[PDB]
């Protein structure tokens, strides 16, 4: 396929619904070699049980809070692929307090913290750690929400984060793009995922996006990944430090009431 | 390939250094039969000879600016193609007196109106003419430049005609995203083809860019190509009423003097 | 006040209502002396006694449609005001058909043509004309909406009129910024003037935003009125090419229920 | 002034070249009753003469580092003032190694931590620890750079910060609208202030922006003072969330050599 001969890690799969998930596939129909990696003991075996069935077998743990978790993963991933093609961050992460409610109210200075170092900073981090091991025509790609562009309801920190997160996605594609390294975002429409659980009436706004949404219909995993496996190949080399919305048109348009 | 069993119709060949040619190119590449059109006798054969290297002898007139040159076209285009899946729009036109110099005193009244209804109102005046002959999963492209978001000296009203095809974008990607069609623009990078010459010291600018762009190259119609190939494939299913920039991070970096 | 000793042309009065006479009330305040023109005979003793009541007795008439009718009025004010500030652009138009329903179906190629010449050509026209009539701090001013920006269903043609017109605020402002000439554009929120019989569901979308604007209420030609006097102020004097959104901040948010 | 009747909080006074600076004169001159912190005891003399020369003695210290201290700063400021109009949030900060070179070989995880806590947080914990003492009507302000939106050099992870900063004023807006607040952004050009030194080559920064900026000319404290003054008033009230550019129009512009 259009990703042949590429060797990608791919970052945050923790179950089928989850859209590292959906990346995953559609990568691994477009012919790259996948490596995983998992956070905790929690999620190992469930990991290594896809990354078996995507026909891989390197399933390293990282937990992107620990500057020392991810070195030591770069350096076993080092052991198996001296040099590999770039990698997918499907991570993120806010306290649960953070999004319910009154933004200013909810958050507070050590929620915000960690919304952002988990949320944002973790990309650079790992880019940081394997900038070396990257071969030139190398992709980094990350997910990001409308919510750092807008003012979402509930989002609360979190939108801020993306907005840190989409503005790391432009200063690391402005200094990799030299050595061959582009960087780029997917601002996907929600998804009902693990994620939807913690945010307040998602299954209600599921359906008011659908109604309100160009195509009709809210994105799906599939749609992702198919964008995902194309923003890290080759076909997408003029492309570089882009937030490409994936999301069925609904930010484009307005009162659709 | 990813565009196997899609019929799609090419508008804008001139010369192998056209943009539509670059995506005529990967659109064969990747399994789609396509369809061509001419603006005058002057292209005509030029078109024809191109077109039988992709494999296509579908080759018809079309002058944007003549309603009725459209509505023949694809009256002619129904008796092979009674439905089909798209079109890339690739025409653009203002007068040579109005991209020269301070935009104010260049533009005129006529001038004005010419650079929009072949730069902006031919997109949709395609779209309407043909909404009929479109399958559901159906994706139009179009091509735009950094010149409508920012101002560009001696681009001048093709700024104008070129942020006004963006908002054509967005409309049409509302009013057919419920019938399964999908809209589109890629905001490509400066590269050396035909439209060069027109515009105030070109080679100086694509000079400028290199150095400048985060990749470090301008890009090239093969990278358009491929962008816009995936842009008119299910695989950006989840894509609509997007403006992708593919000029290399040109327009996310600041300053880089 | 801060505009004590600007003589400001204001365009558009039509009503009380007219956004241009919200504007043209704060100006005065702020101690600018004003010009006003009219459109025609019909409103020519209406907008001669709304400048009465300003202290003005500059009454001229202009059909932005006629580069003719502009010249002339442009010569008619020299001999009072050799030497100008600036001059609100409040004029908009598309034909009647053009707004309402599916924007493919609605939008016809005169129409589109309507459209931009009166809503987006004519500032620069305006420009054009009175260039050298301008003095060093000079400051232009037009009135946009969120329809530019995203796609708000009837806006239809009128959103491509007024994307052009945003960009048309960019070029003119870095052409004239090296002569002393600011040129800036209002976003405003919906109004209840005479643009709200030819527009669908009016009511609906002016009771919609209400509940949703973060300031909980639709702006109103006094709020306007009030950011345009600053736009045309050396209060704003490190301000040039810009779109400020006078919409209570509608839109920012997103999803407000 | 437009600000008669107004108290407004000042933070960031540091110097008289501070944009802080700027803004209290713009303030004090409209007729605004001021109150001013410092960050600490090297300031306190300082600060304590320039709010004397504004008519204030009102000056409490603030470590924006210490929840406690604004609280304890809130509290001193409650006695006097129980209820106030809104505070100018003009702080910022980085650790000196996070600003100069690669920004991936840059930053670091404190750095990003440090500069997005002083620089994004803070400006919403100030908006916590007041927001039942702030009187309908009110404003709050904060001051961005076009780093936050684009990828310039050596500004680093400060570029995140205001990218963070920019998304906490659209969330802030969004829940303090409803009770009568706005809160407003100015994206400012580059000044010759204290954040000087620190930034690598800004003498030819400084050189370039006036070649380039539509306005021919780096804007000042004064120009962004007044626009600062106005967005602190009633005059703006319909304007919440927005990131007004001051910068001559810099950022609107490309490629103008
Ligand atoms: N699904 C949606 O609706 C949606 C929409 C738009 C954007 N996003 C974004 O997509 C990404 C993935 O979310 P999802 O819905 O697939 O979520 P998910 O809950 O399935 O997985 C999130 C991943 O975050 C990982 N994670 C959290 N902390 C980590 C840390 N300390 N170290 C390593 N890994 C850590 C978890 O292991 C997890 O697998 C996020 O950046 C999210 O903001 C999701
Ligand atoms: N090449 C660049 O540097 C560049 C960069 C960004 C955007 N663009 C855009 O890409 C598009 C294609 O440009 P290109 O560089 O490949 O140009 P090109 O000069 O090779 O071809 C332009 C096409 O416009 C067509 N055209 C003009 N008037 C027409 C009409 N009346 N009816 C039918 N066809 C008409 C011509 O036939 C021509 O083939 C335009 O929209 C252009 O603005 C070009
Ligand atoms: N009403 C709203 O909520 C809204 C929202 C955002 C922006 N605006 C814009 O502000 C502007 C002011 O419109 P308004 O709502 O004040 O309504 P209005 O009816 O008062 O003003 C529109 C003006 O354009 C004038 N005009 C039209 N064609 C003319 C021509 N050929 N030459 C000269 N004058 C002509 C009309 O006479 C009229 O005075 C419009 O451009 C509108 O798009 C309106
Ligand atoms: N100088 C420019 O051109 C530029 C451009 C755009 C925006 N801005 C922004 O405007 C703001 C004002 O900066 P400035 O240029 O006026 O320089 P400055 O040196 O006058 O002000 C920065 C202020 O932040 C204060 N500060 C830092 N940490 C503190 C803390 N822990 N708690 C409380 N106060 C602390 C410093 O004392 C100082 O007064 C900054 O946020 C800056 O990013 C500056
Ligand atoms: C607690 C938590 C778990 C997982 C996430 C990931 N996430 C980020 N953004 C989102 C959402 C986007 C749309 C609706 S929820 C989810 C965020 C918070
Ligand atoms: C005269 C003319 C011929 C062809 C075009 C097409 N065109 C549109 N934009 C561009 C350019 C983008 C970058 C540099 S020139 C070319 C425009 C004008
Ligand atoms: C048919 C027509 C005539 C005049 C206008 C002027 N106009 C521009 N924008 C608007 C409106 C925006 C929001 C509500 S009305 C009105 C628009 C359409
Ligand atoms: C190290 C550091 C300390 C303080 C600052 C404050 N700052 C923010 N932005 C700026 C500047 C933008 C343009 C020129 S200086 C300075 C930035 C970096």
């Amino acid at each position: 396929g259009f990703l042949s001969g590429k060797r990608i890690l791919v970052t945050g799969v923790a179950s089928k619904l989850s859209i590292a998930y959906g990346i995953a596939q559609a990568m691994h129909r477009e012919g790259a070699e996948l490596a995983f990696t998992y956070q905790n003991d929690k999620l190992k075996g469930r990991v290594e049980e896809f990354a078996a069935q995507l026909g891989s077998d390197i399933v390293l743990q990282c937990d992107v809070a620990e500057d020392a978790s991810i070195d030591t993963m770069f350096a076993e991933l080092g052991k198996v692929w001296p040099k590999f093609d770039g990698f997918v961050h499907s991570i993120g992460f806010a306290p649960g307090d953070q999004l319910d409610g009154d933004y200013v109210n909810a958050v507070t200075r050590e929620g915000f913290k960690i919304a952002h170092d988990i949320s944002s900073y973790s990309f650079v981090a790992m880019a940081k750690a394997c900038r070396s091991m990257l071969n030139p025509g190398s992709a980094l790609l990350t997910l990001s929400y409308l919510g750092a562009e807008r003012a979402i309801p509930n989002y609360n920190v979190m939108g801020l984060a993306k907005a840190s997160l989409e503005a790391n996605v432009r200063y690391m594609a402005n200094a990799m793009g030299p050595e061959g390294v582009r960087v780029n975002a997917i601002s996907a429409g929600p998804i009902r995922t693990l994620a939807a659980s913690g945010i307040k009436d998602f299954r209600k706004m599921l359906a008011h996006c659908e109604a309100v949404t160009p195509i009709r219909r809210t994105v799906t995993i599939e749609d992702v990944g198919n964008s995902a496996a194309f923003l890290c190949s080759d076909l997408s080399a003029g492309i570089s430090g882009e937030v490409v919305h994936v999301d069925g048109g609904f930010s484009i348009a307005a009162m659709n009431e």
